[PDB]
């Protein structure tokens, strides 16, 4: 059964309780549709002087099928340090990432290959299953969301969260996800899935590979009328594998889509053939670029 786990409470093993007065702010990271994420240092503590990443919500869930703070923690998800509630406010405190999401690194950059691609898109997948092996749907994936370490390896800002803006006039107007990244069954309101998160994948792949949306129109109704109907040419520049991974991806009716099943058939894809996984997942793998 899909069970709601609501966030009220939590402290990293080891530490104290945390409150606002012991945060000190710095600086804004950045600002998305569930509001901005601040930057701030640690007054007091064991971890004093520490710089983390805080979040301020209303209010947040977790949607899991079939503690659970502590089993997300992945290589490429970021850490919840300490969580608390005042004022009808709740505060998440994570990692602070420095190196920026990876769009602007690649527009860094004049050129790319296949194989730098091939790494962020790795690491992602294993956080991916990590989050679906929980009974977690990552619901909306977005390049906003992906960010980089201080190293290079892929850092994740949400673990599938159900947040609540506390600003009333945007929350109120608030629509689920991101419609470019939509899976066609997402889009028909048949609900989010695990193989969803695998189709917003393969935009992802897209995107990167590209520089360009596979399905974007004048508004809402026409990117989802072109997410469900819509032609897609392949690009031809792409190697056999890279084709073959998109091809499998792409699939509008999910358990007909790649992933479906397990991410075990994503990892023997041809595409991902010199990717030694286990040393992937021990970060044991050189990133392409430094932040
Ligand atoms: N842990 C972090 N460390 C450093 N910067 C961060 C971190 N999390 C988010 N940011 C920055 O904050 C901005 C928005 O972050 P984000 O996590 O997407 O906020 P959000 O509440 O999830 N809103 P949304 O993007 O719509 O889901 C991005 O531009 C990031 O650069
Ligand atoms: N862990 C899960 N496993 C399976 N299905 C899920 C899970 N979490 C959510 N869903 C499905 O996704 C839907 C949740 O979206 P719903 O609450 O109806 O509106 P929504 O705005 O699209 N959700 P949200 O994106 O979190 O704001 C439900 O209809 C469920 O069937
Ligand atoms: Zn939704």
């Amino acid at each position: 059964v899909v069970k709601e786990i609501p966030i009220t409470h939590h402290v990293k093993e080891g530490y104290e309780k945390a409150d606002p007065a012991q945060f000190e702010l710095l600086k804004v990271l950045g600002q998305g549709s569930f509001g901005k994420v601040f930057l701030v240092r640690k007054k007091t503590g064991p971890d004093a002087g520490q710089l983390y990443a805080m979040k301020v919500l209303k209010k947040a869930s977790l949607k899991v099928r079939d503690d659970i703070l502590v089993e997300v923690n992945h290589p490429f998800i970021v850490k919840l340090h300490y969580a608390f509630q005042t004022e009808g406010k709740l505060y998440l405190i994570l990692d602070f990432l420095r190196g920026g999401d990876v769009f602007t690194r690649l527009s860094k950059e004049v050129l790319f290959t296949e194989e730098d691609v091939k790494f962020y898109l790795a690491e992602l997948a294993l956080a991916l299953d990590h989050l679906h092996q929980l009974g977690i749907v990552y619901r909306d994936l977005k390049p906003e969301n992906i960010l980089l370490d201080e190293i290079g390896h892929i850092k994740l800002t949400d673990f599938g969260l159900s947040k609540e803006s506390v600003d009333q006039e945007k929350k109120a107007y608030s629509f689920c996800g991101t419609v470019e990244y939509m899976a066609p069954e997402v889009v028909n309101r048949r609900g989010h899935s695990q193989s969803a998160d695998w189709w917003s994948y393969g935009v992802l792949m897209f995107e990167m590979l590209t520089g360009t949306l596979p399905f974007q129109g004048k508004d809402r109704n026409e990117t989802m009328n072109m997410i469900l109907k819509a032609k897609l040419g392949m690009p031809q520049f792409l190697s056999a594998e890279a084709q073959s991974l998109l091809r499998m991806l792409f699939k509008r009716n999910p358990a007909n889509r790649l992933g479906s099943e397990g991410v075990e058939e994503i990892k023997r894809h041809l595409f991902f053939a010199n990717i030694d996984w286990d040393k992937l997942y021990k970060r044991e793998v050189q990133p392409p670029f430094k932040p």
